[PDB]
């Protein structure tokens, strides 16, 4: 058993890049499924999906990331495990092919605890590079995913190259706890295991701590209405973003209990998603677009479905 | 009118640096009130208090921060404005005397408007240093919450982080929702609340404590609201279940208009101790206090909570 949902290229609809996004979202889902069918942890499955998403030269993450003001690459990525509730993140990272690998490495090391000090969950800049290299992570010469395994464990990750020409050192939502992604297994105050991954305007997602907000709203009965209400009230109409002339963001959501309800929503013109069940064979891709006449950054688009795992 | 509450060392108790902490806390409040009496914004008021705190060679922030694994100083700091709800932060910043100054400038610049594109609210490392210097900032855990006579609140925090930390390790003082929070009353929140945290960075981050405290302070009883958060959402937080002892502290203020302004302020911690300072513009007399856990109570397991009330204007 196992299910996976991924996203790439949220933003303005490209009647050309669309084909490319579908392609990589297809194989990102394939790799995630492979991992799960090989009995891998949900975090390694979501990590494998991100590596594939990052490696596509068309995605603003890993290889092909946007160059900053100095024509340099600085990447943000993070990952969260719903079972352990642990998290790993890197910000303004360069020199590493797959930022999500550094984040996942920080997560695993974090799960080992003081076995002789509380481990770091968030590293940035040169220090993040040295740390990655020191742990064997391949030093060179927005995308995301949510996963749930046969046991019902969930995981989420997000990776981005951030804004083109951004000032050096600028860190976005993909590196920030609660903002870029979230994953939380069922608990006393969490009737559902939920996983979230975001995309869009970094600052907008950060100010509203969107990822975590969606996870909390999703504890309600109606997943569809829960997400819609969040995108409308907690995002578009958030007082924290009142000064903004348009709110741009996208999110993919997974909720289980195995009954898996998966959804995606965005205020951007469009967003590409790919999803697959381990007992489904072949991933499905889809270019989600805002309804006709809907204004980007002022309206919402939401689609989804259900899936039963075994 | 105006009120300020500050802190400068939630951690081990030390009868030998306790007088040092009180001394700087008193001065920080005075600079905050002085700024407010001069007609400055709540944000400039909290910045001035933090500037004073950072400069103290006895605080783990700015001048005198803990050296990292390479023997260098890397600082984290953030500030938030309750009125505009804008935010500013810096992480792993070295070479700058007052990190909070950079955070404040990032916030001010953001308030001006889009650069083309929203300005950056969070910068780290060399990039943060470069932005600082190019904006006139001089090259070379503590916090504060403020409320002005009109009811606008602001909050900030500054830290040198974990001693001997790996370079580039960024903690709670740089993260939105974790290190500090400031939010004026609004449609959903009847109270203007401000929060600044301290303690084990990771514990504060995983629990997004500043924001959590602010949301809890919307309850009718502030003292009880804060206690439940420190106990249920921090010490007993599932996100920290694998930890043996949750260490951290927080100072909060909540105000509501009555014309007078009713200000309730509190401080709580699970650490052995924490030094705080507070002052009202009207009283013109800054006070300091070393909060300590009850005898027998266990650090990281117990919670100390104190506070008071103040009417402004
Ligand atoms: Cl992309
Ligand atoms: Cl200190």
């Amino acid at each position: 058993g196992g299910f996976v949902l991924v996203h790439a290229g949220a933003g303005y609809h490209s009647e050309s890049k669309a084909k490319e996004y579908k392609h990589v979202c297809k194989r990102a889902c394939q790799k995630a499924i492979e991992k799960l069918q090989a009995g891998a942890l949900a975090t390694d499955a979501v990590t494998a999906a991100l590596v594939e998403l990052e490696d596509s030269p068309f995605t603003n993450a890993g290889m092909g990331s946007n160059l900053n003001l100095l024509g340099e690459i600085e990447c943000d990525a993070s990952i969260m495990d719903g079972k352990s509730l642990n998290f790993g993140a890197v910000g303004a990272l360069s020199g590493i092919k797959n930022p999500v690998s550094v984040a996942n490495r920080l997560l695993c090391e974090g799960q080992k605890g003081k076995l002789g000090r509380i481990p770091p969950c968030f590293l940035v800049g040169e220090g993040a590079y040295r740390w990655a290299v020191d742990h064997g992570i391949p030093s060179c010469p927005t995308v995301g995913a949510v996963v749930v395994d046969h046991e019902g464990n969930v995981a989420a990750a997000v990776s981005s190259g951030g804004l083109a020409l951004k000032h050096p050192g600028r860190v976005g939502q993909a590196a920030l706890y609660g903002c870029g992604c979230w994953a939380e297994n069922t608990g006393a105050h969490n009737p559902y295991s939920t996983a979230v991954s975001t995309s869009g305007c970094g600052e907008h997602l950060v100010r509203t701590i969107l990822a975590r907000e969606c996870s909390h709203a999703l504890q309600a009965e109606d997943a569809h209405q829960a997400l819609l209400e969040t995108m409308q009230n907690k995002f578009i109409s958030s007082p924290f973003l009142a000064s903004e002339d348009g709110v741009l963001g996208g999110v993919i959501v997974l909720r289980s209990c195995l009954l898996v309800e998966f959804l995606w929503s965005h205020t951007t013109e469009s967003m590409c998603v790919g999803y697959m069940s381990a007992q489904d064979g072949k991933a499905k891709t889809h270019i989600s677009r805002l309804p006709p006449g809907a204004v980007a950054g002022q309206s919402v688009a939401i689609e989804g479905g259900v899936c039963r795992l075994e």
